[PDB]
This record gives C-alpha cells, structure tokens and sequence, in this order.
C-alpha cells in the first residue's frame, strides 16, 4: 500500500533497519536515503491505528532495551506501538515519551531512542512519501 521514508531534522538521514536485516532485534539508524528496491529497510507503513510498521518484515519499532529497535508487533507492549504525530514520532501510550536520533561516538551511524520531549530538532521528523 502506502509507504514512506522518516526522515531526520537532525542530519537529514532516515531511520534505516541497520545491514538490511530481516531478524527481530535488529538495531535502527539513521542512513543515507536509498532509492528503489534496496530501500525496502528504509520504508514504513501505518498499520489501521495509525502504528508504525516496517515494510521489511512489518515489524514494529521497539524501545524496549538501549537503541530502538525492530520486533514483532505485539498489542499488549506499549514500548511497541508508536505513531506520527506532527514531526514527532511518539509512544501512542505516552505522547510525551518520543523519538530522538543520537549520533554515534565512534564514527557509526547515529542510533535512536526514546526520551522525554525537548525541542531540540533531533525529536523532530519529516515523513516523506515513497
């Protein structure tokens, strides 16, 4: 169906599943954008509530451990359900808990995660067509 890119205020990269992999667990960070087919890790949709989802595999985004990221969507888990609002990606069950890119401290790519509302344009998001 639908799908887009998220985009970061921050370096302009967009949330990618990092090395393309497939497997629950799997750590998200921000890359370069990609276009075409290899852009499957890079792509998203909204499930009917609004949740997001990767078209990889349609996993959903987690904050449960240190870094976001992917796992199996599960109804029951609040630190999995995360939607769009304005240009803030924010935990559905807590609007005030939302994204955030991180860059890295030893020349990786920067990571994600979940923390209070600063302001600040790393919590902030642009959500691009595919």
């Amino acid at each position: 169906p639908k799908f887009f890119y998220i985009k970061s205020e921050l370096n302009g990269k967009v949330l990618d599943i990092g090395g393309q992999n497939p497997a629950p667990g799997s750590k998200i960070i921000t890359w370069d954008q990609k276009k075409g087919p290899t852009a499957v890790n890079q792509l998203w949709y909204t499930d009917q509530q609004g949740v997001i989802r990767s078209k990889l595999n349609d996993f959903a985004i987690d904050a449960s451990h240190e870094q976001i990221e992917t796992q199996p969507f599960d109804p029951n888990n609040p630190k999995r359900a995360w939607i769009v609002s304005g240009n803030t990606i924010a935990q559905l069950s807590d609007r005030d808990n939302v994204l955030g890119v991180i860059k890295s401290d030893k020349g990786a790519s920067a990571h994600i995660c979940a923390w209070k509302q600063h302001g600040g344009p790393n919590q902030k998001f642009i959500i691009e067509s595919e």
